């Protein structure tokens, strides 16, 4: 019995993706988050895609698509780079972009050190934890479904419907080489308590660029076209407590 699931999230992973940085310059803030920014944009492109090209996510009302992707996008992209930094550099640093990786001084330069070193202790987790490479793949697709309006969306049945089957496949997966029920509740809780873990940290990067676009014309700080349109329209839904991520515990 082929994976058909897995060999789906598998063949859509986006590939790498650079964020155009010097690195021959000095650093400076400016410099450090313009290249975020644009690393944001270039990113967005492919989580476009690759969220379009993902099982059921059609089924979905085209207004309800591109709205979970505009609320969602933050911790996608941050659990994503945690993953990164596991798999290329053991968590020594944040892999942003194979042209963007922060040690210590970059993150304190970046002004939102406490932010990232929370993000390089989600990019430990993966390691204790001992998270699969699969695992990886179905949590990041159940980070699209985590987040939405409190008023629903236009058809929040769909969306139910589409995130009780990712939830569905976790399942699947913890069972796999788990026979016994006990050893698949502690996995799962493991599980759902990282995928909650990402929520405060999105919230906190929401405020932090949140702020800068708004002083953005007072620091030199560069904010691409769709960066500065979901910032400044969806953004500030999240923050303003419209739009709430969907917690598995309390
Ligand atoms: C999502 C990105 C870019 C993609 C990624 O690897 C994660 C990283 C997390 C911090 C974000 C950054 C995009 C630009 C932001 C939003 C800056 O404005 C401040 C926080 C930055």
């Amino acid at each position: 019995c082929q994976p058909i699931f897995l060999n789906v999230l598998e063949a859509i992973e986006p590939g790498v993706v650079c964020a155009g940085h010097d690195n021959n310059q000095p650093d400076s803030f400016a410099a450090l988050l313009s290249s975020l920014n644009e690393l944001g944009e270039r990113q967005l492109v492919h989580v476009v895609k690759w969220a379009k090209a993902l099982p059921g996510f059609r089924n979905l009302h085209v207004d309800d698509q591109m709205a979970v992707i505009q609320y969602s996008w933050m911790g996608l992209m941050v659990f994503a780079m945690g993953w990164r930094s596991f798999t290329n550099v053991n968590s020594r640093m944040l892999y942003f972009a194979p042209d963007l990786v922060f040690n210590e001084y970059r993150m304190h330069k970046s002004r939102m050190y406490s932010q990232c070193v929370r993000m390089r202790h989600l990019s430990q987790e993966f390691g204790w934890l001992q998270i699969t490479p699969q695992e990886f793949l179905c949590m990041k697709a159940l980070l699209l479904f985590s987040i939405i309006p409190v008023d629903g969306l236009k058809n929040q049945k769909f969306f139910d419907e589409l995130r009780m089957n990712y939830i569905k496949e976790l399942d699947r997966i913890i069972a796999c080489k788990r026979k016994n029920p006990t050893s698949c509740s502690r996995r799962f809780y493991q599980l759902t308590k990282l995928l909650d873990s990402v929520q405060p940290i999105a919230r906190e990067l929401h405020q932090f660029t949140f702020d800068l676009l708004i002083k953005s014309h007072m620091v030199s700080v560069d904010f691409p076209e769709m960066m500065a349109e979901i910032i400044s329209v969806q953004v500030p839904k999240i923050l303003s407590g419209k739009v709430k991520p969907i917690y598995f515990h309390t």
